[PDB]
C-alpha cells in the first residue's frame, strides 16, 4: 500500500557526502528535495540527522524519523527508530514515506523501495575512501532522465526518476 521512496543528490562520480557535509551548493536541488518530501514522513540515519543545519532540524511539515542502533538516542522533535521496519511503522498511513539518507540508511532501505528520486550533479569530486557514497540501482529499476540544466550556482545538474 505504501510506496517507499529514496531521495538523494550525488556527483556523477557517486559521492553524496564528504567531511560529514554535502560538498556542493545547488539551490535547485534543495528546491526539488523540499518539493518531493513536503507533507510526508522523512526517515534518516543518525549521522544525517546530526548533519542537518540547526535552522531546519527537525525538518518542518514532515514527520521526522531518525534511525539509530541506540534506542536511548535523543532527537528533539523527531521519533527515534531502531530499524527500517520500525521507521516504516512510524510512517503510519502516509502513502509515500521518503528515506532521505545517508549512505548506510539508503542501503538498508533499498530492498523496501519502489521509487527513487535522484539529482545528478556535474562536479569534479574524485571519490575518496572516507566519502559517503550513493547506492547503486540494479536492473529491476526503470528510469526516466531529464535534461541537463544550468544552476544559478554555476554547476550543471539533472533529475532522474526511477520506479519498480
Ligand atoms: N547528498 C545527499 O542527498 C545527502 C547526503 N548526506 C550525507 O551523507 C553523510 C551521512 O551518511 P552516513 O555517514 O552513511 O550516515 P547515515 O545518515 O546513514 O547514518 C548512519 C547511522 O545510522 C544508524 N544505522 C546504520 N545502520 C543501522 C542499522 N542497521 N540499524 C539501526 N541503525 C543503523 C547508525 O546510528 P548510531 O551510530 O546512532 O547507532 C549509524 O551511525 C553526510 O556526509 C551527509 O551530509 C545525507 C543525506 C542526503
Ligand atoms: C527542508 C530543507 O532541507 C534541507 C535544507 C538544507 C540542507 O543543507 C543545507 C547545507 C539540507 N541538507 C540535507 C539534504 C540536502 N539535499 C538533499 N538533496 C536531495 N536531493 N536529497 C536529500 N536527501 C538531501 C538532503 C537530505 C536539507
Amino acid at each position: 500500500r505504501a510506496e517507499v521512496g529514496l531521495v538523494w543528490a550525488q556527483s556523477t562520480s557517486g559521492v553524496i557526502g564528504r567531511g560529514g557535509d554535502i560538498p556542493w551548493s545547488v539551490p535547485e536541488d534543495l528546491t526539488r528535495f523540499k518539493e518531493v518530501t513536503m507533507g510526508h514522513t522523512v526517515i534518516m540515519g543518525r549521522r544525517t540527522w546530526e548533519s542537518l543545519p540547526a535552522k531546519v532540524r527537525p525538518l518542518p511539515g514532515r514527520r521526522n524519523v531518525v534511525v539509530s542502533r541506540r534506542p536511548d538516542f535523543v532527537a528533539e522533535g523527531a521519533r527515534v527508530a531502531g530499524s527500517l521496519e520500525a521507521a516504516l511503522a512510524y510512517a503510519g498511513s502516509d502513502p509515500a514515506p521518503w528515506v532521505i539518507g545517508g549512505a548506510q540508511i539508503y542501503l538498508l532501505a533499498l530492498p523496501h523501495a519502489t521509487r527513487c528520486e535522484v539529482t545528478e550533479i556535474e562536479i569534479d569530486l574524485r571519490r575518496d575512501d572516507d566519502d559517503a557514497l550513493a547506492p547503486a540501482l540494479d536492473d529491476s529499476w526503470v528510469g526516466e532522465t531529464g535534461e541537463w540544466l544550468a544552476s544559478r550556482s554555476g554547476l550543471r545538474y539533472r533529475f532522474h526518476s526511477y520506479r519498480r
